[PDB]
């Protein structure tokens, strides 16, 4: 994959036009520019993925001194991190009712494009059981877990803890849990808990992808309508001013 001019940004990689032509087009996923060879190319998108962005904004680390000052524990607003999961609910419902399936949904597969608008796209390298890779075990679905299933309500899981990832701002999913007490504890109705800049709204919905039974999850549209009044609304729903006892959710 290689940085490029010819819209002037793109991002070129050197089978897969049929699947890029069929996505169409929306603000929310990656931009099929063109082809050809002797060749994909892609709408490039400044920001990058959006785990490094939501990573990278965290001040206090970065720059203690400007953070301390401000009172401020990173650089995005409740607003744009809001933005950002309404942003990817509307691309995945716009993905959905194509029927497709993305199955790797995580902010690492999130891009964050002009006017910080977020964009799905999928760095696996080609596109009914459905194949899969290695297994993002800390995303998965309980069915997907057990019975190895894949459908637009394990997408709608893995939204969920994208939608974690945002308000926590890159932080690990499960921190200190190993990847076999998840197989164990999630049937039991173990899920992460609300993060403690988090308002127990949007803890709400996170829990809505969750649900036990695929069929009782909401769906994407309904999940875009839930983030929309919380934007709405005047209520701040994401903490990011500094207090006492402030900890970032860890890492690695
Ligand atoms: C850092 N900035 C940046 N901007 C744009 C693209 C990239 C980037 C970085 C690293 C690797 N790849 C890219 O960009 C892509 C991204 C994709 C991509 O997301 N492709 C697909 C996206 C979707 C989506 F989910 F959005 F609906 C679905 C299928 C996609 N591909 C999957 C691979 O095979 C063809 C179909 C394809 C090619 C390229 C070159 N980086």
């Amino acid at each position: 994959v290689l940085k490029a001019r010819i819209r002037m940004d793109a991002a070129i990689k050197r089978g897969e036009l049929e699947v890029l032509c069929k996505l169409g087009h929306h603000p929310n996923i990656i931009n099929l520019l063109g082809a050809c060879e002797h060749y994909l190319a892609i709408e490039y998108a400044p920001h990058g993925n959006l785990l490094d962005f939501l990573r990278k904004s965290r001040v206090l680390e970065t720059d203690p001194a400007f953070a301390i000052a401000n009172s401020t524990a990173s650089t995005l607003s409740s607003q744009q991190l809001l933005h950002f999961a309404a942003d990817v609910a509307r691309g995945m419902d716009y993905l959905s009712q194509k029927q497709f399936i993305h199955r790797d949904l995580a902010a690492r597969n999130i891009l964050v494009g002009e006017n910080y608008v977020a964009k799905i796209a999928d760095f696996g390298l080609s596109r009914v059981k459905k194949t899969m890779g290695r297994l993002p075990v800390r995303w998965m679905a309980i069915e997907s877990l057990n019975y190895s299933v894949y459908t637009t309500n394990s997408d709608v899981w893995s939204y969920g803890v994208l939608l974690w990832e945002i308000v926590s701002l890159g932080g690990t999913p499960y921190c200190g849990m190993t990847c076999a007490e998840l197989y164990e504890k999630l049937p039991q109705g173990y899920r992460l808990e609300k993060p403690l800049n988090c308002d127990d709204e949007v803890y709400d919905l996170m829990r809505q992808c969750w649900r036990e039974k695929p069929y009782e999850r909401p769906s994407f549209a309904q999940i875009l309508v839930s983030l929309n009044r919380m934007l709405e609304e005047r209520k701040t729903y994401v903490n990011t001013t500094l207090y006492e006892k402030f900890t970032y959710a860890g890492i690695d």
